[PDB]
């Protein structure tokens, strides 16, 4: 599966290092909410701009996480939307925005993108559960509400 | 196929917007060298640290590229190693470091397929003179 590979890279190179680092830095109950779109149109610039405005309205700022953990890593600085003064984070998975290019009538490809989205989150959720991270890693809708 | 997905995301979300932006910014002949291993032991933390110290020694520093282009993206600020005072850049593809976790030397098969697709995307976008591949010693 192509989406499984993208989920593995997203988890192993971003979500897992971020939450592991934050826990070591002292935060005992940090939360990373991962945006979970369903439909192809949620990957458009219009929906991305909506979420970016919403992050600003709710006082999130793009912030760095410096990595000090073990592990082969070419990047040592992660960037995550972080709520002001609060141990909550948000991410729109950028990798999902490559799915249309990968798949490439125009309507048939959009439905294939939506199946890849579903499989992406199928694998990502599996990885979260297998690392017992459900208390820290959750999924957010368009309104940054859990589930 | 999984290696193709990783290469497409690496090209579409990083290499292609980076080179397009810096050209739009007025860099006429910028160069990006992409590290290309082929042995599994080149993805170890020891080899990565040698590349990092080498980049430092050759006066490369992480440089910010602000994306103002057309296209949907959730991440608008890229970071890329840039040689001091020169339109020359280097990247170790971080996405390669997930191939072991996705999977003996079947990883090296995936690495070869990653670079076949990546090299294909460079040719199809007429970027063969701007984007090349480098070894552990930052040589083409
Ligand atoms: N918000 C956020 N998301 C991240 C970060 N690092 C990774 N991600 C996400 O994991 C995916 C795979 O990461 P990778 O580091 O293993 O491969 C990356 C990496 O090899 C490269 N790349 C992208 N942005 C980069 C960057 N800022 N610096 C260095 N390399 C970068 O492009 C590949 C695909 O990027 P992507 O945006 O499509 O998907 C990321 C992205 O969705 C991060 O630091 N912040």
């Amino acid at each position: 599966s192509p989406a499984f590979a993208l989920a593995v890279g997203y988890f192993k190179n971003f979500i897992f290092p971020a939450i592991t680092q934050i826990k070591e830095n002292g935060e005992v109950n940090p939360k990373i909410c991962i945006y979970k779109p369903k439909h192809f149109d949620e990957l458009t610039s219009t929906n991305i701009d909506m979420i970016k405005a919403e992050l600003t309205n709710k006082k999130y700022n793009l912030s760095e996480i410096n990595l000090s953990l073990k592990g082969a890593r070419a990047r040592d600085i992660l960037t995550l939307n972080k709520k002001s003064k609060i141990h909550s984070y948000f991410d729109f998975p950028n990798t999902l925005l490559s799915l249309y290019s990968y798949v490439d009538s125009e309507l048939k490809k959009k439905k294939f993108v939506e199946l890849l989205i579903e499989q992406f989150y199928l694998k990502l959720n599996e990885l979260i559960q297998e690392n017992n991270l459900t208390n820290n890693i959750t999924f957010c809708d368009k309104n940054l509400q859990g589930l």
